[PDB]
């Protein structure tokens, strides 16, 4: 079997991607996120409190006819922002693109945090990185990918995350008009539950590439790239009037300013960044000071390549036994 199911920008500035998924029978379709940082199938649902839901799109189990309490089992998480949802579970019938999952664990949400509630676009989550990080108590569950695996053709999914544009999420097969040049694979580590990986370097802008290892995670679910500090000053250093700021919290430029584009390698392949994808726009409403989409990753504990970086390639997760990325130019 294969999938494949359009992702589509929330905002202008491409803050997150939402894909529709059918859970349930008949089908409910909510927006989800699709976060390859994270392993919790999550939906706003007619469990969560009334007062945390602001125009979203709810999963209702009982309008279901396939939909299955699991008997006894509680999640909750955290995420990096100080976000925060959690509730009960059922299993049900969830299908992306086409390819169907019966009995997949649906977290359902009763209480869900404000930034959650604030943003009327995504419906809840469907994570994508290792089950091992999956919170339901106290019976642990798969991710849809886990769970779809062994019927798919191939044991992958690729992201081909649009700039200002929607893309592609695609399971079990690698579309090989999508991408430009050869597919450079590289190894994962899943011991912290992530698609953990090592870049070979960097450059700014037309400047020379500096060698040197660096450690993160393939996230699409977190925004922009966090880097370590070094990379980051090096990076912002290049653009006129460009500083940190604590009280905006992290790097703000002059909207006047062009960016140079960003290179990170994949063993001796190297991902062109434009300078473009690297501008998230006035700090508020009105203002000069436009928000850096490269950050530095100091106090988070671990690098992170997100959307800014993910969205200049295409991405295969690759889940065989020993699981691999790869990155392709497009
Ligand atoms: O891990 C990500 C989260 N990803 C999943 C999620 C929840 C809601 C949408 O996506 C969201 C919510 O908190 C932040 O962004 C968090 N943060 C991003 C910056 C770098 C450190 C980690
Ligand atoms: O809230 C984000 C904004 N998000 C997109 C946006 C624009 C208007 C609404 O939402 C953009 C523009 O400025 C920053 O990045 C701002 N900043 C992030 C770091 C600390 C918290 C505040």
């Amino acid at each position: 079997s294969t999938g494949s199911a359009t992702t589509t920008p929330i905002d202008s500035l491409d803050d997150a991607y939402i894909t529709p998924v059918q859970i349930g029978t008949p089908a409910q379709t909510l927006n989800l996120d699709f976060d390859t940082g994270s392993s919790d199938l999550w939906v706003f649902s007619s469990e969560t409190t009334a007062s945390e839901v602001d125009g979203q799109t709810i999963y209702t189990p009982s309008k279901s006819t396939t939909a299955k309490l699991l008997s006894g089992a509680t999640w909750s998480i955290s995420y990096g922002d100080g976000s925060s949802s959690s509730g009960d579970v059922y299993t049900d019938t969830v299908s992306v693109g086409g390819l169907t999952v019966t009995g997949q664990a649906v977290e359902s949400a009763k209480k869900v945090s404000s930034s959650f509630t604030e943003d009327s676009t995504i419906d809840g989550l469907l994570g994508l990185a290792f089950s091992t990080l999956n919170t339901v108590s106290p019976t642990q569950q798969k991710t849809f990918f886990d769970n779809a695996k062994a019927s798919l053709d191939s044991p992958v999914f690729t992201a081909d995350l649009g700039y200002h544009a929607p893309g592609t999420y695609n399971f079990g097969f690698i579309d090989t008009t999508a991408y430009t040049g050869s597919i450079t694979y590289t190894a994962v580590s899943t011991k912290q539950g992530f698609w953990e990986w090592t870049s070979t370097g960097y450059a700014v802008g037309s400047g020379t590439f500096k060698s040197t290892s660096i450690d993160g995670i393939a996230d699409t679910g977190t925004t922009l790239l966090y880097l370590p500090a070094t990379v980051v000053s090096a990076y912002w250093a290049q653009v006129s009037g460009a500083k940190s700021s604590s009280s905006v919290g992290g790097y703000v430029f002059p909207c006047s300013a062009t960016l140079p584009s960003f290179t990170f390698g994949v063993g001796s392949a190297r991902i062109v960044i434009p300078g473009d994808y690297i501008d998230f726009g006035p700090i508020s409403t009105g203002s000069s000071s436009c928000f850096g989409g490269i950050q530095s990753s100091a106090g988070i504990g671990i690098n992170i390549f997100g959307d800014v970086a993910l969205k200049a390639a295409f991405v295969v997760f690759n889940g065989a036994t020993t699981p691999t990325l790869g990155f392709a130019s497009k």
